[PDB]
């Protein structure tokens, strides 16, 4: 009962950014692979993240943070996580999210994004969400593109990827283009 | 014996704000159902929310803020939170109010805001108490208007339902307008 | 030299919100006329206005100030000011504007008031800007009216005139609403 | 003398971010002009610009700031300012320039542009400068595209030009595609 | 399970800095060996170790720290550090390792340096690993060069060894010659 | 007066790192020809430099900061710096100079470096002075092998010379390798 | 297991300087005969010594402090402590010692000061090691004398010896006079 | 006037340690003569000295410090510094001293620590005072042998001389082998 869902939907649900899960939010970031896709060069440390969760609980105003729960189990259990970065002054959004080692590719990634997207749109009243994702990890450009992401283009020799110098992709998302239902609605109507 | 009712309705009551509940008022404000309706963009955080619990505390002397008490029961329950914004130079008031996810379509938000508004012209003797709700939001209109509030106008391009550019509705309520019998007359007299 | 103007329009204009200006903005804010016009009941001290304009300069955020010159002179003269509360999240602002003891009732604050309305459509993207005036105050009204307001109602019993307990006005303006041409877009193109 | 000019073309000339000329920058910055090109929706204060000036100033090891000057007369004379926010992680930086309002026009900003992209490449030794443009602005666009960066796509609905939701253009510069010669190399061989 | 582990190699293994083996790493770091072999003149005290933990836990942008495992028995046993101190503006680092009194001459050196190097080369994107070892320090020698390190000379009287004035070598590491198959890539792929 | 000059040589000589000369060193070290020798990307600022100057004034324990003069004319004139950071533990120490723009070329360097290696092996009684250059300068590498320098290797990929990736040659100095009569010898005898 | 050694020889040992033996510590320092052997003169307080403990352990970097074991038993047990304050700056250093009350005259001190001057030789680099003992105290002498210490000289009148003044004798050590085998090459090699 | 001179000699005086020459004083210390006797390594700065100057004239407890002046002219001239720092416990003090580089040799040093000793003999009433010099230094061994110091032996390797390792010689003095008539009998009598 403690594990808050906010929306639900078939496979996968989102939730509050809660504290007793700062140090399973570190161990999904600290991930190679995670380190990988990101493009972060160095870990951090677990003291540094819980301090830096303060930070990031107090400066909410335009923030969106979701915990990610997979709901194809008699409970839900929380598998990643999923952020927002609001531009108040133009309605705008920056998109991001991560997935535990052994939730890929079960398809939780893709109604994480959807559902986010959503709540960013029905919710935030977002004009745009965007995102830049390096041009290798094409699964996650597959998991943005059925999300409802679009792509816009390559931004030339702008990341690293294994080491080596590689393009990423700019992709955005509008309300017009949501596909699918939307909870949200279902939640007002 | 812990729960104070200060106000008892035939459905409803009010009572303290008490910081036993700091973390209910949360869950409650965090629906997204109250998101919508308030029209607040971003989610708070829990540790966000008790921080500000105090100084909302410290800071009674132009605020009215309790909790609504469901008094259908043998013993009252908390259902949701009504708060009214004073301004002692115009002797006026803004009033605001949410209840739970399965507290709402039973009637208790009616007698909530009329206790509330008993409350404000008997007690803080104001003058006017006014309102902006969002347009789309007609069962909070329906409450509104059955409590004793009566419709100004619409502002028009000012608020957001669904991610949709709508019009909001100004209320306001009189002392002469007062629905029902009042609670505090009977206990004055 | 020192006194910048932003917007030209025939015969007023906009400037920054110059600290040079403090005394004559204390001085024009003190006038009994505009207490009264404003509703305001006690006067400010010299010193208190000094020190908060510093904390009205940090806050430019979310805050239009603006000095309205007038134009018609060899030279601009400081005639009054005019202000706009913003709120990101909805896009809406909250518009006050105040001139001199002898420059009212030349025109000065109608097109003061529709240049910081284009300022405000054309710069700040807002999609609503309203404001509350007292009903006794018809030259407001008109000013407003012509400036490119739109009633919206009345709120009953909100406010003192000269003792006595009135209404205030509710009016709001559109971009799509907006008269006369627009200097931004001289600029812009 | 004061003026010290460290990359000097044939047009303009770069110089340190002087803190003599913080007036200057806020006046510039201030334009209605610049604000539309940004998409700032508020003007900033002369207090907060000069008390933010020391923060610029100590914060330099991932910032370029640079005094852009007209060479065309006898003495350099100071006409607007250029940017690059450094991410050291990934050897990339965002650009941003504004002109002054009777600077405009003559070409200035196109060579300023391009030293700024000189600097970058060959002192800083970025791999790719990026910068984000609405669409609206043609001048801005042949401007970039003059100096050496080339379009990525339109990143849909966000950004205003004029009250209108408009998109953005963005653009990208790497060395390879770096136009005419180079005045850093002139300084190292 | 508290014991995380990054990188699998065949015989050794990458963790997190953990706190819990703040006194474990003490004490590794004061044995005379390691002392000579890093050519540290003075103990240091427990107490400061454990209060320099939280100035290097904080300080992780530009700081690689890893526990070393023996993954050759039934569960991951720490038995040494490996630390890469990286210098953004270049991509390069400086790298340092020690084991425990008893791990040394298994092989364990070996692979935590190659492990060490795959992860700064594939997440961190470093062009050139760098360190500096007494020249005495022949077993050093040879694990650096098996792991993929190549001498590049020897710095003249700037060291001592058992307090008679040696030289030191000095090492590099580049992608291009880092040998046997990647971790990183296995994570990637 | 105001200029003391400790070590004279035939061309240059040495002096203390004076405070009147702040601006100056400023001016010399922002010289973009010593940024692409240094390998430094980003100019420093005026203020930051002068609030530095206090630390590097109370630092001086382990830290030789000198002014180098140029002592063909009738009085001394500062033409540069030079610096050396020494390692009490191991007697050694890491060099650094520059000159200005207008006096390179005329061999003010060599005897600098000279000056300096006299004082540091000769006062600061230090075993080995070593320092790290870009290969590309091959200026540099030849000030540095008349001064005394040795060269040790080449450090592969580990620094920018116009944004081009190449590897840097490290050179030690040693005091029997010491050309030349010693200024300091002068003056003890 | 908690009473690390580090130093081993035939009758004793070293080991670090534990804060769990504080209250040992005062209790050896206070007594007479240390503080007739060492000249000082009021006896120190507990609490005093509690709180220097931290800023001895604090300050690590140019002093050795170990914990000298008597070995002939099973286990390890601390019967004094050793010290030497090292200046970096001439590679000398200077030596105390002082044992138990009930652990004198067993040799133990002997062969204390043998090891503590092989890590100061061989650890530490140090080239000199000298202290001042006064002229009745023959035992040390004897000590410091087996133990490695060469006589310098007497500095006449410049202690007390019971009430009487009394002269103390100067005495070093170099690693060419280092008798017997040395722990240190042991390890190394 | 200004300059207080207490003890006055045939050829030299002590005064009091005088803030209006803390310029003087600092360039008298930073000569490379003076930093070679007394074997300091680096060049002190300035406003570290002005800083320090404080510190040493609030610690005058257990230090003297006397400004040597030359009384050979019409007026006396500052010409060095020197300073004793004592001992309580056991009545001794260490004896430093230095002059100007154009005052050597004409045997100002000789009464300057004559005069010393007097002072601290027959007003500080020390027991013994003691020095350390380095062997080389054979100009400062006869100004002590004839001031009034006795040697005491040579402690090896504790020294640097223009960068050879050397010994230091210790000396002592002791009232009853204090030469020459003494000035302050002739301030007491
Ligand atoms: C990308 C990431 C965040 C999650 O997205 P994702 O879950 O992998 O993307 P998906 O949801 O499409 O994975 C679903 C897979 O299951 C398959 N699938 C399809 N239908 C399915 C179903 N009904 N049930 C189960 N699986 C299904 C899909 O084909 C898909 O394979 P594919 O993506 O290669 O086409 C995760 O991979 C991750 O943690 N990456 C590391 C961090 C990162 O890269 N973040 C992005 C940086 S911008
Ligand atoms: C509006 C809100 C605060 C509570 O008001 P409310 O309880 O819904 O309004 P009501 O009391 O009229 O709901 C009573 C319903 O029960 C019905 N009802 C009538 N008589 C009843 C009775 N005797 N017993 C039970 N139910 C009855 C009414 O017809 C009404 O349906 P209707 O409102 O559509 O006409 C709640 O809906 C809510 O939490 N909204 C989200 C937050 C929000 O919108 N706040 C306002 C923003 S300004
Ligand atoms: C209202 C106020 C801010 C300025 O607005 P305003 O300048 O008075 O409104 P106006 O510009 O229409 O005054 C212009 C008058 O000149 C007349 N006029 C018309 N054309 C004109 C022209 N070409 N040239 C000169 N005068 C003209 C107009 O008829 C008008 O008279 P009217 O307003 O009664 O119809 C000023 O009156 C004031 O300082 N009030 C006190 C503070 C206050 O009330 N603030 C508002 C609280 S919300
Ligand atoms: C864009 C801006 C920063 C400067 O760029 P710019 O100087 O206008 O772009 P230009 O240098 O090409 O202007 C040169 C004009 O002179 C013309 N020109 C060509 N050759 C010329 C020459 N030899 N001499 C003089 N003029 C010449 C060009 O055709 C050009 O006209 P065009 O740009 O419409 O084709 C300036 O317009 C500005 O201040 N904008 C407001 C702030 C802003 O928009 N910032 C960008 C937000 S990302
Ligand atoms: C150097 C140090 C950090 C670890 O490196 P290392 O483990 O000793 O180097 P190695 O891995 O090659 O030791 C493996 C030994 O086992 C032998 N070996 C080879 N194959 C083996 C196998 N399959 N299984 C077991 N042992 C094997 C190797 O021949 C090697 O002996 P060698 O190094 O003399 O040739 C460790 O010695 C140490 O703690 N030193 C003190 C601190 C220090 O010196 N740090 C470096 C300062 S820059
Ligand atoms: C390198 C630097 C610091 C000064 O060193 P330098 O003065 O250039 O090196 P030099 O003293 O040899 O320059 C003397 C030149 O004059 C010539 N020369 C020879 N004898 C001469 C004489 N008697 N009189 C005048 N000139 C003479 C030399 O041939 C030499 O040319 P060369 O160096 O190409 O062979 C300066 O070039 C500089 O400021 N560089 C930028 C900062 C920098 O690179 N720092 C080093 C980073 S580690
Ligand atoms: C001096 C002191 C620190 C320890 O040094 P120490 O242990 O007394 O000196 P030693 O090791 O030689 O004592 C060993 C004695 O055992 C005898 N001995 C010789 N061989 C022995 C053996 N194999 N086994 C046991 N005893 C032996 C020695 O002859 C010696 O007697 P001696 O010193 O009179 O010749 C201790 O006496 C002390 O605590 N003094 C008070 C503090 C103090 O004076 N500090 C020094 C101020 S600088
Ligand atoms: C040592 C120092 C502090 C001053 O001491 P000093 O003045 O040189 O020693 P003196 O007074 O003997 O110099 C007098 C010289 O004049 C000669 N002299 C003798 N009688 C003389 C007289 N009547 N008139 C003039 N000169 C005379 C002496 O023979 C002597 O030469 P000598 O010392 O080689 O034998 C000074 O040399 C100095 O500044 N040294 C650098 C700092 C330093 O070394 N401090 C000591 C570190 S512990």
């Amino acid at each position: 009962d403690d594990l808050i869902v906010w929306l639900r939907g078939d496979r996968a649900g989102l939730g509050p950014f809660s504290a007793d899960l700062v140090d399973q939010y570190w161990r999904w970031e600290q991930d190679p692979s995670v380190l990988i896709g990101y493009g972060r060069q160095t870990p951090d440390s677990l003291e540094n993240r819980r301090e830096g969760y303060g930070h990031q609980a107090r400066g909410t105003d335009d923030q969106l943070r979701f915990t990610v729960y997979d709901l194809t189990g008699q409970d839900p259990v929380p598998v990643g996580t999923t952020a927002v970065l609001i531009d108040h002054h133009v309605r705008t959004g920056e998109f991001v999210i991560q997935l535990g080692a052994g939730h890929r590719g079960r398809g939780l990634g893709t109604e994480a994004t959807r559902l986010t997207l959503d709540y960013a749109f029905h919710v935030s009243a977002l004009a745009c969400v965007h995102l830049a994702v390096l041009t290798p990890n094409t699964g996650a450009i597959a998991a943005y593109e059925r999300a409802g992401f679009r792509r816009i283009g390559e931004r030339r020799d702008s990341g690293f990827w294994l080491g080596r110098r590689v393009s990423e992709t700019l992709m955005d998302a509008v309300p017009e283009d949501f596909p699918g239902p939307s909870v949200v609605r279902g939640f007002v109507e």
